[PDB]
This record gives C-alpha cells, sequence and structure tokens, in this order.
C-alpha cells in the first residue's frame, strides 16, 4: 500500500535533485542509477517487469546509498519516494 502523497517541497532537497537527474536522463552519480525497480514485495500497485525504475536520493554525509529512494512508474508524474529503504512509499506531488 502507498503511504498518501506528499509535496515535494516537504521532502529532502535532495529528493528535488534526483527528480532534476530523471528529468535530464542524467548521468546520474551511480551507474546503476535507472535500473528496474521490480516491485517484488508488490508494496507499490501491480504492474508489469519495467513499469517502476529506483534512483538514489543521496543522504548528506552518507558512505553508502542510505535509506533514500526515488522509484518511477512509468504513468505521467507518477514517482514514489520511500525515506525507510524500500519499507513505505508516498507518492511525491512535483506541485507543492
Amino acid at each position: 500500500d502507498v503511504s498518501g502523497t506528499v509535496c515535494l517541497s516537504a521532502l529532502p532537497p535532495e529528493a528535488t535533485d534526483t527528480l532534476n537527474l530523471i528529468a535530464s536522463d542524467g548521468p546520474f552519480p551511480y551507474s546503476q542509477d535507472g535500473v528496474v525497480f521490480q516491485n517484488r514485495e508488490s508494496v507499490l500497485p501491480t504492474q508489469s517487469y519495467g513499469y517502476y525504475h529506483e534512483y538514489t536520493v543521496i543522504t548528506p554525509g552518507a558512505r553508502t546509498r542510505g535509506t533514500r529512494r526515488i522509484i518511477t512508474g512509468e504513468a505521467t508524474q507518477e514517482d514514489y519516494y520511500t525515506g525507510d529503504h524500500y519499507a513505505t512509499f508516498s507518492l511525491i506531488d512535483q506541485t507543492c
């Protein structure tokens, strides 16, 4: 299940950076940014393989990718944020 919607402005500023890189098709800070996200646990709506892709949202100071991501869906304006390492997601509203 999706945990509601969230305004882009309410997310860390790195989320806005990630969306800007998605808008330019990168290049990204990691070569695996842009792989398919399988939605293997079915938290997001069921779609065929390749509908979803995942991208890092950088955590300040982290040596690793941390726990923050944007998952794109193929539909227009469809993007999900997780701040808890894929446990939960919110739909991102870029209009606010």
